[PDB]
């Protein structure tokens, strides 16, 4: 049965069982994953209103002396590029990328995006033809099966993933692995199928808008956002759009428990409706940079593609 | 069917025969590049580009009796496993070759039936790519994303003139959106008659999805010999970029006052839907890793079109 969202932890809501799965509110954590740091700022001014615990660290400034500026004085050379990329009234889903040579933290990559008066601010670290090899391949693949082969296998060859599936959905929402690469030794998950439970409804609709999601450490705790609510509206601040985004607890243990330090998935989006997801697993924890993880995007249209191309020959 | 090529003494194209040029097997290739053709086998080096010589600083007997193995050592193996006996000529492997004579060249190969076509351009070596990719994803209607895809070409590539020209069901054109260099025609919402890309050019646009030609007034290089060895018969040369124009397209450019060209094909459901068409008012010869931005782009056009047209229908 669908329900609506509880309010989160940190506004008194309840905690997350079996039983009440798809309405944990995982879009507005309050929280992100400790490999970057994000800043909120009004979308007109400039202020920043809200940035997570580690910022100092990732920005090599003091939380007041950051907090006491506008992105005009932080980014004198991006604030301007934003502005025009991201105007009024843009969708959350549209996002602009920059990388800085930031002094105490090397280089950084920037990743903005636009919700509502809020301006979101991602910084992360950040570091031949593969990708136009493996677009002629994907595309010379002459069925399906074939297809989702070259996938799997090419996305390991970039990533170094020690497991990539294809997870295909079902009309019911339950999927199935319909192709894998594997590294020695583990076993396989080829043909195997999961209750639709197993990815609920409030994820699968966010997963249809915001197309790569990621796991990094699936037993690093979260670091909240300071404040947690955003001063503008005394409300939470919408997350979803933040690959930051700390992950539901609910998720990492149940990856915990099937021995996963990582994990990344691309949506595969056809005729608008999450047709499966690029998932992927490491051992250990893993952190793949902001760059190899564009490859990916890109894969995920050029594969959203060929799906329809290869499932059309078919009837 | 087609006339045979002009150089096995076939008529001279005109406006009477447009369709029936045999553009695939002109014989010859732009000269910014290279083209060595080769044994799918042996590696033996069957045709060469007759300007050859300059790109790879090659005495030029010293060619056309030796070995892929023997003149690309790293590579031979690679394309061995990249384009196996039996695939489509469409398939394509790239790479980067530090190369003594010529800094970095750029290597581009296809397998047409027994054949290895090699082609040669000089190379080089951020985010606009990725920023692009969310704008066109995030245009509300079909002609908000022509303009963006429009706008990012031309800034990607600074082409005095970028156009999305649509076809219509008779392959009628129609230049939907337009990015231009102040002070040029515009030729937003003109139409122009099928005959213009005429039908043996369209079904090639739809399998081999860019081409070019770099500068409008310069004379193409003869492949030497210009038979394939093989078949004696004529290279198809549609899956290499370096393929010499046609001269009726060539002067269809010139007239226009144009000196540089590219396109890229739009397909969706099978059909050519349209292309990104670009014109340079001088020679312009766009590196390899540029067109392959633009060779994204394609698709990720060809997907949205799809998306944006759905939600009209
Ligand atoms: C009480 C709710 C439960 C629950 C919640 C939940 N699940 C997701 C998202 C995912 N679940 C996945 C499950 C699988 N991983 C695999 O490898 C396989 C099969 C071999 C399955 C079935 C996957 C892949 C995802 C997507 C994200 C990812 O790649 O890790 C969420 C949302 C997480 C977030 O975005 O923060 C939630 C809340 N899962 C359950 O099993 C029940 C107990
Ligand atoms: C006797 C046949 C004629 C003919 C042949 C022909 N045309 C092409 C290819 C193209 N024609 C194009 C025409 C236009 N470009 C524009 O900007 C406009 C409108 C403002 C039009 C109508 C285009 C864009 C192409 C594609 C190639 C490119 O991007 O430059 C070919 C094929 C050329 C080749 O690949 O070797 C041929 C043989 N054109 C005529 O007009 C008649 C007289």
């Amino acid at each position: 049965d669908p329900l609506p969202f509880f309010p989160p932890l940190y506004l008194g809501g309840p905690e997350i069982t079996t039983e009440n799965c798809e309405r944990e509110p995982i879009h507005i954590p309050g929280s992100i994953q400790p490999h970057g740091a994000l800043l909120t700022a009004d979308g007109h001014s400039g202020e920043v209103l809200q940035m997570s615990l580690n910022a100092a660290t990732f920005l090599g400034q003091e939380p007041t002396v950051l907090r006491g500026q506008t992105l005009a004085a932080l980014l004198p050379e991006q604030w301007p590029a934003l502005q025009a990329a991201l105007p009024p009234g843009c969708p959350d889903a549209l996002q602009y990328r920059a990388t800085l040579d930031w002094p105490a933290a090397g280089h950084l990559s920037l990743t903005v995006h636009r919700v509502g008066e809020l301006l979101i601010l991602e910084f992360e670290p950040t570091e031949p033809h593969a990708l136009r090899n493996a677009m002629f391949a994907l595309e010379s693949a002459p069925n399906l099966r074939a297809l989702a082969e070259v996938a799997t296998q090419t996305v390991r060859e970039l990533t170094g993933f020690d497991r990539v599936m294809l997870y295909k959905f079902a009309p019911d929402a339950t999927g199935e692995v319909i192709a894998e690469a594997r590294r020695e030794g583990l076993h396989a998950f080829l043909g195997h199928r999961f209750p639709a439970s197993d990815i609920p409804a409030q994820a699968r609709a966010l997963y249809t808008r915001h197309l790569l999601r990621l796991t990094a450490d699936t037993r690093a705790a979260a670091v909240p956002l300071d404040p947690v609510l955003n001063p503008q509206t005394n409300a939470p601040t919408p997350l979803g759009g933040a690959v930051l985004r700390a992950t539901s607890p609910m998720h990492m243990q149940y990856l915990r428990n099937m021995g996963v330090g990582s994990s990344l998935s691309v949506s595969v989006v056809v005729g608008g409706q999450l047709w499966g997801l690029i998932a992927c697993h490491h051992q250990t924890p893993y952190v793949l940079p902001p760059d190899l993880r564009t490859t990916l995007e890109y894969l995920g249209r050029l594969l959203s593609l060929q799906v329809q191309v290869k499932e059309a020959l078919e009837h």
